[PDB]
């Protein structure tokens, strides 16, 4: 990198390898990331560069795009961890409440910004939601998966995790909406709270058939026009809905609510970010620090 040394290896992303960098004029430390074959996408340019302007406290910053020698790099602002690597890093006592509702809390006014501007992130997960000492979170990559698409391997030929993605998705539907971002978000909720993923699938039938076994098998009463969706087929097993006192004990009757607006089935009934932000659970937020050892 000419104008910036490289610090160490962040990890091998979605896209492609990603560095916590130095710019050598500003001094300022980012993330660097070195994007996947041979001549880089005019339209995903543009898509991208409208990107430098969604700035908001809870996302984080896209400092900029680099389009030169005809490869792709995205500047971002940088920060210490990934929820992915707290939560390990919490399995034995667990994320304490007050700071499972303050990061959610600040999900949700990502969300909600992001959406009201019309820019989806569809491919939210823990290692996608970075954290401060300030106990701030922020959504990283919104906005990518529609400059580019899903890779099913990254480029290290990882497999693609599928935990977090909604139904609709799964269901081969070709038009995502905001919904599908709640779905996500919902999913790593409660995680936080139960410390295991809620629908750990190893394919697209599995991840389907998880989330069937425990909300039970969608139908056209829950989700009108379901069973015309793409990929729906009449022989899926009927499997009955679970209660959520079950899914993510021992969270209380104002956090089960949320999450159950969170994962509706269809996406139109599915609680947006907006709407999230003034349920009765988020009454008593407040903004904890987390104990972050780095
Ligand atoms: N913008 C960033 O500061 C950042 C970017 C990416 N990324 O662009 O990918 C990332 N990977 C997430 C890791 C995904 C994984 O391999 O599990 C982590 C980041 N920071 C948190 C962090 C975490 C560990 C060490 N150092 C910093």
């Amino acid at each position: 990198m000419e104008n910036f040394q490289k610090v160490e290896k962040i990890g091998e992303g979605t896209y492609g390898v990603v560095y916590k960098a130095r710019n050598k004029l500003t001094g300022e430390v980012v993330a660097l990331k070195k994007i996947r074959t041979e001549g880089v996408p005019s339209t995903a340019i543009r898509e991208i560069s409208l990107l430098k302007e969604l700035n908001h406290p809870n996302i984080v910053k896209l400092l900029d795009v680099i389009h030169t020698e005809n490869k792709l790099y995205l500047v971002f602002e940088f920060l210490h961890q990934d929820l992915k690597k707290f939560m390990d890093a919490s399995a034995l006592t667990g994320i304490p409440l007050p700071l499972i509702k303050s990061y959610l809390f600040q999900l949700l006014q990502g969300l909600a910004f992001c959406h009201s501007h019309r820019v989806l992130h569809r491919d939210l997960k823990p290692q996608n939601l970075l954290i401060n000492t300030e106990g701030a979170i922020k959504l990283a990559d919104f906005g990518l998966a529609r400059a580019f698409g899903v890779p099913v391997r990254t480029y290290t030929h990882e497999v693609v995790t599928l935990w977090y993605r909604a139904p609709e998705i799964l269901l081969g539907c070709k038009y995502y909406s905001t919904a599908v971002d709640i779905w996500s978000l919902g999913c790593i909720f409660a995680e936080m709270v139960t410390r295991r993923a809620l629908f750990p699938g190893d394919s697209e039938i599995d991840q389907l058939f998880r989330i069937f076994r425990t909300l039970g098998t969608p139908d056209e009463v829950v989700w009108p026009g379901v069973t015309s969706m793409p990929d729906y087929k009449p022989s899926f097993p009927k499997w009955a809905r679970q209660d959520f006192s079950k899914v993510v004990p021992p969270l209380d009757e104002d956090g089960r609510s949320l999450l159950s607006q969170m994962l509706h089935y269809d996406p139109n009934k599915r609680i947006s970010a907006k709407a999230a932000l003034a349920h009765p659970f988020f009454q008593d937020v407040t903004k904890p620090v987390p104990h972050l050892r780095l």
